[PDB]
């Protein structure tokens, strides 16, 4: 059989049933076998870093259940990819990258050139900091073994990115077909640790919430009545509940903070507790609790927040093995939660009632305008994206997605493109006006493959988040977000009111369509809450509730 | 002093003029003291790929005697680089990167995790392999001798890109003032060299892109043309190279008949700063100028004896080699007339139009560029694919006029950013021609070209189709051409251009292109054309592989 349709065959029957590419010379082969097979789904985009993005959304709209798939060029092709590939390297997300190289006979090996072959560049040596297993295939006879092994690898343990490159050589080889066919004591310590806390609470992080059995893990701590506050990465895919104070950290829910702070024990599950989540003093973080870590990376234990109790789990055989039923009923944590809850009543508030256009308001009128409709969300980087982290409260079937370790703006437009195709629904964008230029170009695969992506670009002529802190402010110059949708035949509106934004959003929900929203917002250039001064995380700005 | 002052006074005073940048807060310390101090004309643009491929068309567009700077923040700054780093390596093009990092008090160092700090990516890992030069300073003291060693490099032998990764807090350091202010050539091969030319019967030079940013070439060109040798030259070279009688054009691939011709018939080969690719010679390169001897000039070593073994190579740095020999002391040879006459003859008939059946034809347009800009100062940027060598091959350059291309890494999205930075560091109006698919990668930046009123004309040569591997497909697919062709779905550059505030219009006809670009050169300003191009998805000539150079394709 030939290399290139066993890589089909391959990929197929290893959930990779989406895939992103720009073309070239050096991935004909793959490309054409791909398609002809039928099993994954192959989409051409205009760069290779809109390709990385989309691919690297299928893993996250599916909650790691389906993966994606990137093909490049060597090269050009490659060099694009990166950022693609770096995000999900630090957001821990699998996906596969493949670039198809120049022939065996043409590359360079040790010879002291910069280059043999036409477009030749050695894309391992680009990507090894920042992939789980990247190789270039040497023999035909390897391909098949070491793509397998790439695919386990992209998804065991800490997910994360993979790539092979494959000279056409390779590729157009024959294979051959016939070869091709815990402690339970530091469990109980846990649980007894729950059992007489008086003021408990959970830190949902990234690691926890892909991991298999994770939700109905949940369902049975809110009937134990116990709360929780989640990581960027956690909040990603928690639905909205009274004992979901929201996300924390330094743009985080004031209840989420200061539930945080007053608990007296924080379980903390598969969070690196960055600087984001703690602020500048880690060593105040959850100041009133004992700390129980659990994570599957020794490294990410014992880093910044040094737990009372730290414990080396893989979080989906923390969940089979630990019921949270086996923690005894507790009534003391009643007047706690009924706290916190009154608490996110009064706290969980527009900040921006002087403002012409409050993005407390917007996101508060898209929790409720698509309280009965599975879509998902994808956020951009800035101000925008904070703004959308700290307020929306997900509906049943809804998650949201970011570049929370990279933070790359021009994430949001080609991802959606991703999880649209991989997710079967709607998909609602928000970026700014600097995050909606980098990849503004995908705005055409949206129009071409008629899918039902609304996105809104929140312009508030800034760079809002570094103007904050001349390289981010034009007196006012912005380009025209509604006049560009329409010139790649995207139906666009301008949104100057919150009954204009009411409006199209209803529309787009009774006709879900490609539909672009420039949302005029040139007064809105800061969050509130944020976290200044290296204050401790319960002291946000404006001060005291403000 | 402060760091980032120092980082700034350096810069300006090594030639780093031009640079570009997208904001992050780990790089604002040195864009601050950059526009503080205002010798380096720092410009914001959209994608820091933009950055990048502009500031490489700094030194490109300057002939590499000033170099371009882009910046950088950590994460995803200083990926979204790394085609334009790419670019620069492979054409050995100097070119400075420096990305901001996160503060060394918050680098992982060697704790097995992902990441520590906020943003945090280790970018000299990322690009040691397509660098000069990359280092992460470590102390304060480090950066002044690291950053002139990283210029220095960048700049020197064959050319290339260099990066210097900066912690925040190093960047807000305080450095001593005080300090900041405090093989060989042989005769005989040279005497060799100029005995073969002198009896050769049909000398031919191959000029590369090792010779043509070198100090000195262009007088060094002059006197070859005094003694009337004649010369072909690759796609680097050509970028710089003036219409001549005797400059038969670009060999290779998809040269020029007679460029490919003379090497072929030629009986000395003087190939300067070439490597002599598949791109140059084809799949024989044991057919290489079969009449010929060859002789290679190389500073690299390892660029000699490769895939083309000449009878004679020399290791010499090109601009020391144009000062150790005035070609005004060859003899000259009286067959030599003949030869160049001959040769003459041979491009008056074949560098003719090849696409008479066409609706419109590169050779029409590129010849009524040629024609339109006799007397005007300005520089083509090319993008990549057929739309780029129909341009390769027919452009002739007047007086001061370059071209440029991504010619080793051949990255699409190259022009229309490189524009930025050749504009700005050329103080001249400059024509991008790119395809439609090209067009798409960077096509955010236009923004700038408007924001900033840049005399850029971009020519969008629209074929409806990712042509030169729709061919690809056509010929080795049996037509499967689903990724690089979607019956007849193209986007609308015209109103893309508009959208963007750049005056824009539509060419279906030769009339309307002539007028648009009498328009242009009139009263420079930023224009968009979209050229409709939908049967022209070929280049001709062409070479369909295996086959000698001089039996290129329409045979
Ligand atoms: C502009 C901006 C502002 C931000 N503001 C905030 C903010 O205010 N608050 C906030 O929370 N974030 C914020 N972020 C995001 C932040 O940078 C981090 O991306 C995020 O907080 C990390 O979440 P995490 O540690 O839960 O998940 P990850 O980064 O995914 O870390 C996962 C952790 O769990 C472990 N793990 C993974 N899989 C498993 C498994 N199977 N079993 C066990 N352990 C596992 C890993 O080893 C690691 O320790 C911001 C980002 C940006 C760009
Ligand atoms: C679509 C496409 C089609 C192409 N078609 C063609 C084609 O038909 N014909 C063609 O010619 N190219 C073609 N190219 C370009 C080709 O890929 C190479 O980029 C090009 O041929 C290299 O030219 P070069 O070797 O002269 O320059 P470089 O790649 O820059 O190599 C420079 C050489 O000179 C040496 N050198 C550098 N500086 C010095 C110095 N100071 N002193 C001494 N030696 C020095 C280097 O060591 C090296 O060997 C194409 C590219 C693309 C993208
Ligand atoms: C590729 C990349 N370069 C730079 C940054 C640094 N940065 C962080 S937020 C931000 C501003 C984003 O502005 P915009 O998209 O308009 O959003 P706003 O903050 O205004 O809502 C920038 C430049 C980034 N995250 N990604
Ligand atoms: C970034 C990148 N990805 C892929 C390729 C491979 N490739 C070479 S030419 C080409 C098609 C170019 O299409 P277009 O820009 O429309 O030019 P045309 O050949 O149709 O004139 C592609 C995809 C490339 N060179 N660069
Ligand atoms: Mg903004
Ligand atoms: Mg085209």
């Amino acid at each position: 059989m030939k290399a290139s349709d066993a890589v089909a065959k391959i990929l197929a029957d290893n959930n990779v049933l989406y895939g992103f590419e720009l073309i070239g010379g050096m991935i004909t082969h793959l490309v054409d076998s791909i398609n002809l097979l039928g099993k994954t789904k192959l989409v051409s985009m205009h760069h290779e870093q809109g390709a990385a993005f989309a691919a690297s959304a299928v893993s996250r709209v599916t909650h790691h259940k389906t993966l994606g798939l990137a093909l490049a060029t060597s090269g050009p092709g490659a060099t694009n990819l990166i950022t693609g590939i770096a995000d999900c390297w630090l957001d821990s997300h699998p996906c596969i990258f493949l670039t198809g190289q120049v022939n065996t006979h043409e590359l360079k090996g040790k010879r002291d050139i910069r280059q043999q072959g036409f477009q030749e560049l050695d894309s391992v040596a680009l990507v090894t900091s920042i992939t789980k297993y990247a190789y270039q295939i040497k023999s035909a006879d390897e391909l098949v073994p070491c793509l397998r092994k790439a695919i386990q690898i992209a998804k065991e343990g800490r997910p994360g990115p993979v790539l092979l490159d494959i000279p056409m050589d390779i590729q157009r080889a024959d294979i051959d077909e016939a070869l091709l066919n815990i402690a339970m004591s530091d469990l109980d310590f846990i649980i007894n640790k729950l059992q007489n806390a008086k003021k408990p609470l959970l830190l949902i992080g990234g690691g926890a919430v892909n991991s298999s059995g994770f939700q109905k893990w949940l369902e049975q701590i809110e009937l134990r009545g116990i709360p929780y506050v989640a990581s960027l990465k956690g909040a990603e895919k928690i639905k909205a509940s009274d004992l979901y104070l929201g996300m924390l950290g330094a743009y985080g829910t004031r209840a989420a903070n200061h539930a945080v702070q007053n608990c007296d024990l924080l379980l903390v599950l598969g969070s690196r507790m960055d600087v984001r989540q703690t602020g500048a003093q880690p060593e105040d973080f959850a100041r009133n609790a004992e700390i129980i870590q659990i994570d599957l990376q020794e490294g990410q234990l014992n880093n910044r927040v040094i737990a009372d109790f730290s414990y080396q789990i893989e979080l989906s055989e923390y969940f089979s093995r630990f019921s949270p039923l086996q923690i005894p009923v507790n009534n003391d944590w009643s007047v706690w939660t009924a706290l916190l809850k009154e608490k996110f009543r009064v706290t969980f508030i527009d900040e921006y009632t002087t403002w012409n256009l409050s993005p407390f308001g917007l996101f508060t009128q898209l929790n409720k305008l698509t309280e009965r409709v599975a879509l998902d969300y994808i956020l951009d980087v800035g101000n925008n994206q904070m703004w959308a982290a700290h307020t929306l409260r997900l509906n049943a079937q809804q998650a949201m997605h970011h570049s929370g370790g990279l933070g790359s703006m021009g994430f949001a437009i080609p991802a959606a493109i991703g999880a649209c195709y991989a997710g079967k629904k709607p998909i609602i964008v928000i970026t700014g006006d600097g995050g909606a230029q980098l990849n503004i170009q995908e705005l055409d695969i949206i129009a071409r493959d008629k899918l039902p992506i609304l996105t809104i670009v929140m312009n508030n002529h800034s760079l809002g988040m570094v103007r904050g802190f001349s390289s981010t402010y034009w007196n006012g110059y912005t380009s025209q977000f509604k006049k560009i949708g329409e010139a790649y035949r995207v139906e666009s509106k301008t949104i100057i009111s919150m009954q204009a934004f009411s409006s199209a959003l209803e529309s787009f929900l009774e006709s879900p369509r490609p539909l672009l929203l420039e949302v005029s917002m040139s007064d809105a250039r800061e969050c509130r809450p944020r976290l200044e001064y290296g204050r401790a995380i319960d002291q946000q700005s404006p001060r005291h509730d403000g």
